[PDB]
């Protein structure tokens, strides 16, 4: 029962963490208490993150997100909810960040990280950084800015990670 055991992990702040990583192969390494979801606001787990997580919880993911969606409606864009983490986590929290491709307020991004703060340890993707078109040196830096609990970030690209580390360090 070896719970939120992180390692391997760059130290940019007090309380934020990043690592060359994929999300879902941390996730079972690390079995941690809260995993965060990029999830849009039906919660259908269709590509990115949200599609590798669910496909890695069998699609256990999909069927509890529906249930949780005929049950409550949407989310709000910047809002969250707490789900099964199912065989990955404790709980999954879906976080949904604006999609700048459809022109969503990019301030929404910081009303997204503030759902981070209702939990003491998070492994977590950069929200809006895929498909949702959000500069992910943006999103890191929102981040960094509005969390002030313990956030580990899995970066799969490493040119991606190459670049969001170098940005980082070089000017603090």
């Amino acid at each position: 029962h070896m719970v939120n055991s992180f390692s391997g992990y760059l130290k940019l702040t007090d309380n934020v963490y990043i690592k060359n990583a994929d999300i879902v192969e941390e996730a079972k390494k690390v079995k941690p208490t809260v995993v965060v979801n990029a999830a849009n606001v039906y919660l259908k787990h269709g590509g990115g993150v949200a599609g590798a997580l669910n496909k890695a919880t069998n699609n256990a993911m999909q069927v509890e997100s529906d249930d949780y969606i005929a049950t409550n409606g949407p989310l709000k864009v910047g809002g969250s909810c707490v789900l099964s983490g199912h065989n990955l986590a404790k709980h999954c929290l879906h976080v949904v960040g604006p999609n700048v491709n459809k022109g969503e307020d990019i301030q929404l991004l910081k009303s997204a990280y503030e759902n981070f703060n209702q939990h003491e340890v998070l492994l977590a993707p950069l929200l809006s950084a895929g498909i949702f078109g959000a500069d992910p040196i943006h999103s890191l830096r929102v981040c960094v800015d509005t969390v002030r609990t313990n956030v580990y970030l899995a970066v799969f690209d490493k040119n991606l990670y190459d670049k969001l580390v170098s940005s980082f360090l070089e000017m603090k």
